[PDB]
């Protein structure tokens, strides 16, 4: 049996490896460039507000009030970078958020003491 | 142990990112990521954090990075205007220190389907 609790952990030490290398810096820069576009971030808001369910371009055009060609231009940039997966079988193509790169970028930005939850697993 | 967990309930999945992403501050967030989409800037952030986040002078960072003082000074100015850094005096010498606030905010905007927490297992007898 396990009793689960979620509690507050004490703050971490500020910035709990060394400085990023030339290539690792070039890579994350490239990713931040992709999210550096207000349209792209707005796209992301709407994927997020739908619970990260898959969506079609016509659904995103309805959610955003921008044209299909606009939303497509930006979905390709986002898929190419790796923030979204394209599920192309069928009559209507879906796009799905991928969590992986968002987590890597969170790590890059772990500057300062963090306030985290702690999940205690009480096995008994 | 630190653990990135998947947030498989759609209501929980993006529960901390949805609001700031949806807000009229979203264009600001995107300007911040644009500021961050420069490699030299990211490395400056790296050198600062690799020093425990103490305030550092431009002279010290030009020595650490091998880049010229006009280069680093340009980057520092853009990062300070963005709010990532601010300036703190040491007598008449100007130091730069990272500000944790915006970064914590950016972490929340990027909490898309997963999050970091600490896992602790306990046994009982
Ligand atoms: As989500
Ligand atoms: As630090």
């Amino acid at each position: 049996t396990t009793l689960h609790t979620i509690q507050l952990a004490n703050p971490t030490e500020c910035c709990t490896t060394g400085p990023l290398s030339s290539d690792e810096s070039e890579h994350y820069a490239d990713l931040f460039k992709v999210l550096g576009d207000p349209v792209r971030l707005r796209i992301l808001s709407q994927l997020a507000a739908g619970g990260c369910g898959p969506v079609s371009v016509n659904e995103l055009t309805d959610l955003m009030g921008l044209s299909q060609p606009t939303i497509s231009h930006h979905l390709k940039k986002m898929t190419e970078a790796g923030f979204l997966d394209r599920v192309p079988e069928g009559r209507v193509v879906l796009h799905r958020v991928r969590p992986e790169l968002f987590a890597e970028l969170r790590t890059v930005l772990q500057i300062g003491s963090m306030e985290l939850l702690e999940h205690h697993h009480h096995h008994h």
